[PDB]
DNA sequence: CGGCTGACTCATCAAG
DNA sequence: CTTGATGAGTCAGCCG
């Protein structure tokens, strides 16, 4: 019952994937607007409830890898 | 906290107006369905929790007079 | 209906 | 102060 992107409690199947609400609207914002997020680490940041704001780049990558799409 | 159309307990701002769930669904089917509504009295019916089922014409008219709009 | 999911809005924070 | 990112809340269509 866990968000496949950040492991928060999932609220439902959004854009094809079991995710929480915050990840649902994160993906929609990221897929429409500008694209160029930059990772400050090595593109494998830990994305969980407490750290998901740190790296949009890695959070967006995980959304794609889990299969989110419009 | 009461539906502006039938005075039943309101549920939220629906189609631009504070209304109940039943009136919300009624209004959308009225706007979009093929509907020959005719009042059996004087186009001035009492519309409440029970009587709203009797006169869809007056119920509709009240929906529109209250401001409901599917675009709102 | 009411469950499901998407669109939209707004308060709160971080940054500058 | 302003700007931008975040996430919670409300209400929309659709479906059964
Ligand atoms: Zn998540
Ligand atoms: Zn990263
Ligand atoms: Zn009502
Ligand atoms: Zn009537």
């Amino acid at each position: 019952k866990l968000c496949l992107v950040c492991s928060d409690e999932a609220s439902g199947c959004h854009y094809g994937v079991l995710t929480c609400g915050s990840c649902k609207v994160f993906f929609k914002r990221a897929v429409e607007g500008q694209h160029n997020y930059l990772c400050a680490g090595r593109n494998d940041c830990i994305i969980d409830k407490i750290r998901r704001k740190n790296c949009p780049a890695c959070r967006y990558r995980k959304c794609l890898q889990a299969g989110m799409n419009l």
